[PDB]
C-alpha cells in the first residue's frame, strides 16, 4: 500500500461550482469556457512505482499527465495553455501548481468521504469540482 492509494480509480464529475469564473480568471476565452463548462469529465488515476498518471477524458478533450511528486514537468492543459507543473503531496492532499506567462494557479485534489474533491484557485477565485467513483 502506498502514497496515493485512496486516489486510484475511475472518477466521474458530479457537481461544479464557480468554474466559469475560475476559467475567466485563468484567461480562458469565451468559446472554450462555454464548451468546456458543459463537460462532465472522467478522471482516471493510477500509480506504477513512483509514477502517478492522471487522465482526464471528456467530450471536449482528452488529457494525460504522468509525473513524480516534487519533479517539475511540461503540461498542455485542456484549454491549451502550455504550463510548467509541479505536484506534491501535502498532508494527504495532492497539490498541483501550474506556471505560465508569469501567472500561477493551484489545483488541490483530496478525498472527502466517498468523493474526490478538486479545488481550483486563481488569485481570489475558487472553483470546487466534486467527483464520485464511476
Ligand atoms: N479532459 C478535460 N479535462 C478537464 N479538467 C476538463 C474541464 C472541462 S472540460 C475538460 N476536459
Amino acid at each position: 500500500s502506498h502514497m496515493c492509494d485512496a486516489f486510484v480509480g475511475t472518477w466521474k464529475l458530479v457537481s461544479s461550482e464557480n468554474f466559469d469564473d475560475y476559467m475567466k480568471e485563468v484567461g480562458v476565452g469565451f468559446a472554450t469556457r462555454k464548451v468546456a463548462g458543459m463537460a462532465k469529465p472522467n478522471m482516471i488515476i493510477s500509480v506504477n512505482g513512483d509514477v502517478i498518471t492522471i487522465k482526464s477524458e471528456s467530450t471536449f478533450k482528452n488529457t494525460e499527465i504522468s509525473f513524480i511528486l516534487g519533479q517539475e514537468f511540461d503540461e498542455v492543459t485542456a484549454d491549451d495553455r502550455k504550463v510548467k507543473s509541479t505536484i506534491t503531496l501535502d498532508g494527504g492532499v495532492l497539490v498541483h501548481v501550474q506556471k505560465w506567462d508569469g501567472k500561477s494557479t493551484t489545483i488541490k485534489r483530496k478525498r472527502e468521504d466517498d468523493k474526490l474533491v478538486v479545488e481550483c484557485v486563481m488569485k481570489g477565485v475558487t472553483s470546487t469540482r466534486v467527483y464520485e467513483r464511476a
